[PDB]
C-alpha cells in the first residue's frame, strides 16, 4: 500500500448529451464492451506500456463508482489514484487537474473511452515510452478525419500541421487518444487558452510540440484496430469486435488481470485469489485457467 | 368491517455476479440495449398494457440511479414509486417487497431485463390486462427451455403443468417475464417456502394459480421477439436487433415518450418539452418529429 | 369466342453491378441470408399466401442455378417454372415475361432480394390474396423513404399519390416489394412507356390502379420487419437479424419445407425423405424434430 | 500474356453439405465474406506473401466460375491456373493435383475459406517465404482445437508433435489454413495412404517434415486475427469483422487490385482502367481514390 520513470492518466470524463439517454444513469466509461467496462481497455493500454502508476480523471458524480470498480490498484499490481473534471472543458485539463500528480516525471494521457488492438502492440507503445524527450502520437487511417485532430504530412512523410476538427481535412490521417509526453506538458497547458469552442485543445499541446520539432507522429498502421466509441453503432460494432476476437481465440482482449500476471506485477498466488469470487462465470474461469496454461 | 385497475412492478434487482465485471460499477438494468437504458423496454412494455403506476424495485445502491434517469414519472404522465431489495430472494419477493404498494389492486410483473417487440403486442397484452380474476402469464418456443420455467401442454393445447428449469422440458414453451394477477397473488406469495436454491419462485406463483385452474398461458408466437438479454453475446444480439429494426424504420422501439404521447397521458406541448434538451442528439430530434409526422 | 386462383412471381435478376464484386460469380438472389439462400424467404412469403404456383424470373446464366436449388417445386408440394429476363429492363417487365404463365389468372410479385418477418403475417397477406378485384400493395415506414415508392395519404389516411425515389418524400411510407394483381396487370404492363431510366416501372403500374381506384394500399405495421438488402451492410444486419431470431426461438424463418408441411401441400413420411439428404446438418436435424413437435 | 521462386495454390473446394442449403447453389468459396468474394482473402495472402503465379482448385461444377471472376490473373499483375478436385479426398491432394504445375520450385497452399488479418502481416509471410528449404506453418491459439490440426509444444517451446482432430487436444494451438513448402511437398504427398477417414491428410504432409526437424512453427500471435468460415455463425462475424474494419478506416482488406498496385505488379495506368466498370460504386470509388492518396 501506497499513501499520497512515467505516470499515466486516463480521462474518463463526461460526453455530455450526445449518447443520451444511454448515458444519463452512468457516464459512458463504466458501461460494458462487451465482457468488461469500457475503462478496462485503456488501463490495460497503459498497463501494456509498462505504466504501473496511473490517475483516474472522472466527473465529479462518477469518481466513487471508478474509485469503487479499481479500488487503489494494488490487487492488479498497480498503484491507482483519482481526480475530477468539474466540467468538459478540454482534455488538456488533464494536466492541469494532473499536475502534482505528474510532478517532475514522464508522462502519459489515454482516453477513457479509446480501444486498441493489434500484433506486436507491446513493442509500438514500449517505444513511445522509452522515448524520454519530446512527445510521441499516433496517426491512423480513418474515414472521417473531420471528427478528429488531424495530421498532414509533407512528400517525404514528415508531419508539417495538426488541426483539431477542420472543415476541410488535409489527409484521412487522425491523432488517436494516446499520448506520451516528457516534462514539458504541464508547462505547455497552463500557457494554453480557451480555443473558440470554449475548450484547452489537446491539438494545442501537441502542436506546440510540433512547432519545436519535438512531436514524434509514429504511423499506427491499418494492421492495428483503433475502435471507434462515439456513437451507439460505434458501441455496437466495437462490442461485437471484441466478442469475435475472444470467441474465436478462447484469449481475452484488455484483461488487466492477465496483463499484469505477464509483466510479473502479481505472482500465481494472487491472480490464483482473484480468480475466486468470479470463479462460477467465465472471466474467473478464464483467469484460473491461465495459472496452468502456456499462453505464447 | 364492511367495503363498498391494475398496477405494475419492475424487478429490475441484482444479477448477482452473472455478468461480473460488465455489471460491477452499475446494474444490468441499466446497461444499453442499442440507444435507450435496459429498463425503457420492459417500462414501456407496461405502458403498452395502460399501466401508469408503477414500483421499480432495484439494489439499495442503484436506487438513486434509477431515480435520476426515471424521477417520478410525471414527465411521461406516469406515477412511478421506488423500493428496494436488499438481498436477490428472487421474483416472487417483489409482491411481499410491494405489497403496500399492490393495495386492494390488479397487478402486472415485468422482469427489468426482458425486451418484447412485435406486431398486435398492444392488443396481445390488451387481452391479459382485461383478463380481471386468475393470472395470465405468456409462452414462447425458445432453443433452451432448460433455463426457464416451462409449459407442458396436453393435445387439446392446454397447460397441464409447469417445472422450473427441468432437465428435460417437456416442450420448447419458456415462460416469459411478463405476469399479469389479480388481488389473490400478495397472499400466495406470503405462503411460499424458498426453493433449495434460496429463492422464493415465480413458477411456484404460477403453479398455485394452475391448481386453483385460473392460469390463463397464451402463446406468445414465432412472429414476436421476446430477447434474451441472460449473458454478454445475447446482449449485444439485443442491440443489435433494436439498431436494425429502428435504423431500418426511422422508428423507435421502446420510446417511453412517443408511448405517452400516442396513449394521449401527455400532449404535444409537454412532449416539446422533452424534446428540447436533447434536441441536439438524434432522440431528441425523433421526439421533435413525432410531433409533424401521422405515423400508423 | 364464348366463354364460362393466384399465381406468383419471383423477380430475381440482375442487381446490374449494384453490389460488384460479391456478385461477380453469382447472382444477388442465390447468396445466403444467414443459413438460406436468399430466395427461400420470398418463395416462402408466396407459400404462406397460399400460392402453389411459382415463375422464377432470373438472368440466363444464372437460371440452372435457381433450378439445381429449386427444382420444379414437387418435393415441397408446388410447381416452379423458370424463364429469363436477357436484360434488367424493370419489374413490370415480369408481366411481360410471364404472360403466358399467369394465362387469366389473378398474379402476385415478389421482389427475390426481399425479406418479411412478423405476426399474424399469414392473415395480412391472406386478407390482400382474397382481395379479387384490383391490386394490393403493402406500406411500410422507412428511414429513407426517397429509395422507394411512396404513398401520401390524405388526413383521412386514403391513398392519394405514389412517387417513384421522389427527393422529397410526401411521407416515409414506401412500398414494399409484394404485389398483388387482378386479370388487368398484363394489359396495363404492355402499354407502359419506359422511364427516363430506361426502365418498366412497378410503380406506374400501381399508379393505373390508383387512378382507377382500384388499389388497395394497406400498412404494414412497425411490429413487421420487411429487411433491407440493398447494400452489404444491410445484407450484414439481415443476417444478423434472422440468426438472433432461429438462435432465440430454435424455429427457422422462411424454411420452404417446414411451410409447405403446415400447410398440408406435403405429409410427414414426405418431409422425412427431405430431411435425410440434410441429416448430418442442423438443418436437416430442425425438419425431423418438426415431425414429432407440436409448435403453436 | 502467358501459355501452358515459389507457386501459390488456392486449394477452394468442396464443403461438403454442412452449410447447405446455403452453398448448394455454389461453392462456399464464391460466396462475399461483407463486400468481396471469399476467395479474394486467401489471394491477397499470396499476393501479400510476394506470390504471382497461382494455381486455384475447384469442384468440377464451379472452376467456369472461378474461371470467370478471377480470369487469367494479367489484370492483377498476376498469372493464374486453374485445376479441378473431383472428389474431397484431403487436403494434400493439392499436391498431387498440382504437381506439374508445381514443376520444380518452390510452394505455398493456402485455404480457399481462410481469413487472415493483422499488422505486419507482410514480415510475417516473407519470412516463412524466403526459407528456401523445409516447410513453414502458423500456429493461433483457439477455444475449438479438436477441429483443426493442433501442436504439441515442449516446456522450451518446440513443436513435437501434429494431431489432426484430436479427441483430447495437447494444446489449443491450431495450424492455420496456410503452408509453405520446399520440393520435397510433391514427392511425400505421393507417398501417402489415406487415413481411417479417408482423406489424404495436410497434417501427415506436416508430420512428415517434423519427423525429419524442418518444420518451422511459428506462433501466429493474438494480435492476429484469423477468422472462422465453418459455420453459418462464424461466416456472419467475419462480415461483420471486415465491415468494422473498412467503415473505421476508410481503407479495405485484401483487395487484390490495390495490392497488385502496392507491389508494383500493375501501373497507375492499369488500376486507373480497373477502377472504370465499377466506378458508380465504392468499391470503384476507392481504387479511383487509390491514385492520388498516399497511404502509409
Ligand atoms: C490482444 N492484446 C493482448 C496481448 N498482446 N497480451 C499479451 C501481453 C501481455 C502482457 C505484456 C505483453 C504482452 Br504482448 C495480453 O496479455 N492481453 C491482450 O489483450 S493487445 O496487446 O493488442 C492489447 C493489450 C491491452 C489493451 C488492448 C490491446
Ligand atoms: C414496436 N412497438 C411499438 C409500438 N407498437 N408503438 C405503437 C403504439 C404505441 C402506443 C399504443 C399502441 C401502439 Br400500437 C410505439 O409507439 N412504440 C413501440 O415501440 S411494440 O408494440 O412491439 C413495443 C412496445 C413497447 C415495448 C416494446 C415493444
Ligand atoms: C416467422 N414466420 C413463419 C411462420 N409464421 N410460420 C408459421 C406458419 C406456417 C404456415 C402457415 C401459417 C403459419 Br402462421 C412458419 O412455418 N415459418 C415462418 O417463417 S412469418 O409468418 O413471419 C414468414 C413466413 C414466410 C417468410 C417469411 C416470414
Ligand atoms: C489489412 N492488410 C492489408 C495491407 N497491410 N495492405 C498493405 C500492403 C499492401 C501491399 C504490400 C504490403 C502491404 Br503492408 C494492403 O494493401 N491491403 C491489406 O488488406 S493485411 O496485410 O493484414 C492483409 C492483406 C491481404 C489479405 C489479408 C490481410
Ligand atoms: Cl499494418
Ligand atoms: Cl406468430
Ligand atoms: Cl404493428
Ligand atoms: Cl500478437
Amino acid at each position: 500500500h501506497h499513501h499520497h520513470k512515467r505516470k499515466g492518466i486516463i480521462l474518463a470524463g463526461g460526453s455530455g448529451t450526445r449518447l443520451h439517454p444511454a448515458t444519463l444513469a452512468i457516464s459512458k466509461q463504466l458501461l460494458p464492451v462487451y465482457d468488461k467496462p469500457m475503462i478496462y481497455y485503456p488501463l490495460s493500454t497503459l498497463m501494456l506500456a509498462g505504466i504501473r502508476e496511473i490517475l483516474i480523471i472522472s466527473t465529479p458524480q462518477d469518481t466513487p463508482r471508478f474509485q469503487q470498480l479499481l479500488g487503489d490498484g494494488s490487487n492488479w499490481g498497480l498503484d491507482l489514484q483519482y481526480a475530477v473534471q468539474p466540467s468538459p472543458d478540454g482534455l488538456a485539463q488533464a494536466f492541469l487537474i494532473g499536475e502534482s500528480f505528474i510532478g517532475n516525471d514522464l508522462s502519459a494521457l489515454v482516453l477513457g473511452d479509446n480501444l486498441y488492438y493489434g500484433h506486436d502492440f507491446h513493442e509500438l507503445l514500449g517505444s513511445a515510452s522509452q522515448r524520454q524527450t519530446g512527445a510521441s502520437v499516433f496517426a491512423y487511417h480513418v474515414l472521417d478525419p473531420e471528427r478528429y485532430g488531424v495530421v498532414e504530412f509533407d512528400q517525404g512523410g514528415k508531419a508539417i500541421s495538426l488541426e483539431e476538427k477542420p472543415l476541410e481535412p488535409k489527409s484521412n490521417y487522425a491523432v488517436t487518444g494516446l499520448y506520451f509526453y516528457d516534462q514539458q506538458v504541464v508547462d505547455i497547458a497552463r500557457d494554453l487558452k480557451p480555443s473558440p469552442r470554449g475548450e484547452l485543445e489537446i491539438t494545442d499541446v501537441n502542436r506546440a510540440y510540433l512547432e519545436r520539432g519535438q512531436l514524434s507522429v509514429e504511423i499506427m498502421g491499418r494492421g492495428y484496430a483503433w475502435l471507434d466509441t462515439g456513437t451507439h453503432d460505434s458501441l455496437l460494432e466495437a462490442g461485437q469486435f471484441i466478442a469475435t476476437l475472444e470467441n474465436r481465440q478462447g484469449l481475452k482482449v484488455a484483461c488487466p488481470e492477465e496483463i499484469a500476471y505477464r509483466q510479473k506485477w502479481i505472482d500465481a498466488a494472487q491472480l490464483e485469489k482473484l480468480a475466486a469470487p468470479l470463479a462460477k462465470n467465465g472471466y474467473g474461469q478464464y483467469l484460473k485457467r491461465l495459472l496452468t496454461e502456456t499462453v505464447y
